[PDB]
């Protein structure tokens, strides 16, 4: 199972850069060439929106707590509908387990609360994985390195949200926000 474990420099070589708008600089500088499953530390519980900027095909989004999918393929998993005894339906029952998106700087953003939606490059890109009950996601990001400065990341700030001291509106990363990788 690839269980998050966070980045440990050094490493072969994953430079982890946060820094301060705040923001967090990365780089697979040496020869490594795929696989970078950048989930992020913090998960959500459920207004906050989540910035990414790629420097140089990359795959923002969001995902569940579970997630053992390390594959070189892009777009993988499913809907539920409950039924009824007369042969119709209760129609629906949330769907999908999560969020992604497939020179310039790309910049991609999301939201949250029950709905959430992608905003690449300052403009609106609705629906993808937009409903979920009281549940939970990490800011996670899938990518394969360009090498030039891989990634980079960032209505009220994501911060007041994972932690208790909400409101707070303004940044502040705070130490514990690390990066793991999916290891293997």
């Amino acid at each position: 199972l690839p269980q998050f474990e966070p980045v440990p420099p050094e490493h072969p070589h994953y430079e982890v850069a946060r820094m301060d708008l705040a923001h967090r600089t990365w780089g697979s500088q040496n020869s490594l060439v795929e696989m970078l499953f950048l989930r992020l530390s913090l998960p959500v519980q459920f207004t906050y929106y989540y910035s990414v900027r790629v420097f140089a095909c990359v795959w923002v989004g969001w995902v569940t707590p579970d997630y053992h999918q390390h594959d070189m393929n892009f777009d993988l998993s499913v809907t539920v509908t409950m039924g009824d005894e007369q042969g119709n339906v209760h129609s629906s029952l949330k769907c999908s387990n999560y969020m992604v998106w497939g020179s310039h700087t790309d910049l991609v953003i999301g939201c949250l609360v029950g709905l959430m939606t992608f905003t690449a490059n300052g403009k609106e890109s609705n629906t993808f994985f937009q409903v979920e009950p009281n549940t939970k996601l990490f800011p996670a990001v899938f990518v394969l390195p360009t090498h030039q400065n891989v990634i980079q990341f960032e209505a009220a700030m994501f911060l007041s949200e994972r932690k208790n001291p909400a409101p707070q509106c303004p940044p502040r990363l705070e130490v514990q926000m690390l990066m793991p990788v999916s290891w293997s």
